[PDB]
């Protein structure tokens, strides 16, 4: 129950599982950053780049899922698979149970640009 992290690397732009929190720095421009421990250290932007953990969703809430939502995205390329940012396009409903949502959703990634079909299996919702 209590409240756990994911972090933006500044190095790559996807998100991260923060373990802990080592110490805090303020740049000479006002910015305050904070230096994480993943699940290595890095400094993070805190008002960018540090929120509240994603959240797994499970074949039978899949309709929580909607076009215009923020999801934090399996994007796996090459042999490089990082954690980023999307937004689903499009959404084509499946027919099936509890065990396993086989709807297709589109996403765009914020970074790239690019678009994506990603199972529900590969992506995850923000809280509230
Ligand atoms: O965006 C918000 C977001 O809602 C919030 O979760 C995010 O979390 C605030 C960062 C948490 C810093 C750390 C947490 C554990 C140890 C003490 C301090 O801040 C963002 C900007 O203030
Ligand atoms: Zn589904």
């Amino acid at each position: 129950a209590d409240l756990a992290f994911e972090a933006k690397s500044a190095r790559d732009y996807a998100w991260y599982d923060v373990s802990s929190f080592l110490t805090y720095r303020v740049l000479r421009t006002g910015e305050l950053e904070v230096r994480v421990r993943f699940s290595h250290d890095e400094w993070v932007n805190v008002k960018t780049s540090v929120r509240e953990r994603s959240i797994p969703v499970e074949p039978s809430e899949c309709g929580r899922v909607n076009v215009g939502d923020l999801m934090l995205c399996f994007q796996e390329r090459e042999d490089q698979a990082l954690y980023c940012d999307g937004h689903v396009m499009n959404i084509k409903r499946g027919i099936h149970d509890h065990a396993r949502c086989n709807c297709v959703f589109l996403v765009r990634y914020e970074l790239d640009n690019t678009e994506e079909s990603l199972g529900l299996e590969r992506i995850c919702r923000r809280p509230e």
